[PDB]
């Protein structure tokens, strides 16, 4: 609980000037130190469950040969707001390693429907998590209505812990096999919308992959994310924000900077 007294204060110095709660977990997978705040409480996930969607259809291939390769075809009301890239390609159909790459790297929202419609649905992705030892993380809703974030609401939440834990297991751990885990890897570093959160929090030489979360309601937004500091052991972490009011703004130099806290309290 050192490194975890070490930021208290900052912490909550953050959080205060934001205007809301911030919910950190950091974990160097190499000393095996952690830094938490408010770690344990459940945040809405927006967007972020894109990127374990993402992963439990990777699971799925290692069942499923050709899985990733198999074309979807789906009409125009499939679209969904936000489906910058499976808009393109409503004349043509895409495939699911498509879906997910567009799910994972701009936040696609038809997409990401897709994807779960084709897990069987938001307790499909549940079930995923709960197979690789996560009891935390809860979907019960599909795009748009999962980002309601509504205070108290538990659907669609997990912990700043669990998410961390589980993006650990499956981008370091053996939750996914060697070739998918490395393709998961891959879909996160090559993520677009993250650049304003964790990734500007390290430096310029350190590999990332993140995923982000915005719901554009109620100050909340996230993102987590492996990152990679030159010739040393990987960083986990995640950072969560939510605000008491429904108009309240997110602000992404404030997941930027919960990010550099923790990186601190770590000692890099
Ligand atoms: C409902 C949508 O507003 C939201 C979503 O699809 O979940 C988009 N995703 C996020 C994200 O943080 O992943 C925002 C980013 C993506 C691209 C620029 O804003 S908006």
């Amino acid at each position: 609980h050192m490194l975890t007294n070490l930021v208290a204060e900052p912490f909550a110095k953050l959080e205060q000037d934001f205007g809301g709660s911030i919910g950190v977990y950091a974990m160097d997978t190499g000393s095996g130190a952690t830094v938490s705040y408010r770690a344990e409480e459940r945040f809405p996930l927006c967007s972020s469950f894109k990127g374990f969607l993402a992963a439990a259809v990777l699971a799925r291939s290692q069942q499923q040969a050709g899985l990733l390769d198999t074309p979807i075809r789906y009409g125009k009301n499939a679209l969904v707001p936000w489906s910058p890239i499976s808009e393109k390609y409503l004349t043509t159909g895409m495939t699911v390693a498509e879906l997910s790459a567009a799910a994972v790297q701009y936040s696609d929202n038809a997409a990401a429907n897709l994807l779960l419609k084709e897990l069987g649905g938001p307790a499909g992705l549940t079930a995923f998590m709960r197979s690789i030892g996560d009891t935390t993380f809860r979907l019960d809703r599909w795009e748009l209505e999962l980002n309601s974030a509504i205070p108290g609401d538990a659907r669609d939440t997990s912990s700043p812990r669990a998410v961390t834990e589980s993006l650990q297991k499956l981008t370091l751990g053996s939750a996914l096999a060697a070739p998918q885990r490395q393709q998961f890897v891959d879909w996160l570093k090559g993520n677009t919308t993250g650049n304003h959160r964790i990734r500007a929090a390290v430096p310029a030489d350190w590999a990332v992959g993140d995923k982000t979360g915005t719901c554009g309601v109620y100050g909340t937004a996230n993102d987590y994310a492996v990152v990679w500091p030159t010739g040393r052991a990987p960083i986990v972490l995640a950072v969560y924000t939510r605000a008491p009011n429904k108009d309240d703004k997110h602000s992404e130099a404030v997941i930027a900077a919960a990010a550099r806290l923790a990186l601190e309290g770590l000692g890099v």
